């Protein structure tokens, strides 16, 4: 009823523990070392219960990987069975294109900062 | 006898004009009736000059038709010239598969109450 809920302080995503100066500073040095490399923050849904969270979360993928070998690449990580559903959300959504290389998704769905962020999920959303 | 100055209406987009249960039953009832078409709210972006306001919000857009296909059918409505920038935003982004079929798009982009949403501006 008009209430705001402040939330946990305890889930502190990337974006949040960095300033936005710090995050554009982070882009621009990873651009000059790795050209050919898209920054990728990989993160686990904030309700997530049936998926594991990585050890990292930051990662350089080679400009040539398109999302459905990015989506392999992640499943084997979290050690995932072949059976359990999971999703790569880009801004809250799947991505239809799962063939085209992941620099080309990188210039429709970058944030501002100059980071492509990704959410996985057991669902949807 | 003084003038009353009336105020200017907020400017409502088609989500905030209507309930949540209300947009459900609209498009329960237009899949009903049109099962082969995707129903697709475009609105102008709220802070845009370079564009006009298009005569139409709610479109019902067949299964087969793509984003480039649209894109080139809303340019046509619009009259924009050849070389001005147009770009539409589903969900705040534009699409990197333009050949796929919208319903597809629909799919992975439709909002919770059945609608897909897109805006259109002269940027991104």
């Amino acid at each position: 009823e008009n209430w705001e809920i402040i939330g946990s302080p305890s889930e502190k995503t990337f974006k949040q523990r960095r300033t936005f100066e710090q995050r554009v500073e982070d882009v621009r040095l990873i651009r000059e070392q790795h050209p050919t490399k898209i920054p990728v923050i990989i993160e686990r849904y904030k309700g997530e219960k049936q998926l594991p969270v990585l050890d990292k979360t930051k990662f350089l993928v080679p400009d040539h990987v398109n999302m459905s070998e990015l989506i392999k690449i992640i499943r084997r990580r979290l050690q995932l069975n072949a059976n359990q559903a999971f999703f790569l959300l880009v801004n809250g959504h799947s991505m239809v294109s799962v063939s085209t290389p992941i620099s080309e998704v990188y210039e429709s769905e970058k944030d501002e900062d100059g980071f492509l962020y990704m959410v996985y999920a057991s669902q949807e959303t």
